[PDB]
């Protein structure tokens, strides 16, 4: 059978998001969006995923782009310009 090797390969590589003073380590494939990002966070920290600004290499990250079309690797430094309150 013509197995599909375009999901294949991958893995979880390691996101230090800062939630302002908190560094939060986290681990997800490089077939999710940094908007897939928001939706997976959105539930977990509770706030609005328009306000959670991905920033990365001092650039903002758009909702198509993937963790690999974002420049993000494993031990990637994400700035995350929302609100703790």
């Amino acid at each position: 059978m013509g197995h599909h090797h375009h999901h294949h390969s991958h893995s979880t590589i390691k996101l230090t998001v800062k939630f302002g003073g908190k560094s939060i380590p986290l681990s997800v494939s490089p077939d999710c969006t940094v908007k897939d990002l928001k939706s997976q966070l959105q539930p977990i920290t509770n706030v609005l995923p328009r306000g959670q600004k991905l920033i990365f290499k001092g650039k903002v990250l758009v909702e198509t782009s993937t963790l690999k079309q974002s420049d993000v690797g494993s031990g990637a430094k994400l700035m995350l310009m929302a609100s703790q309150g």
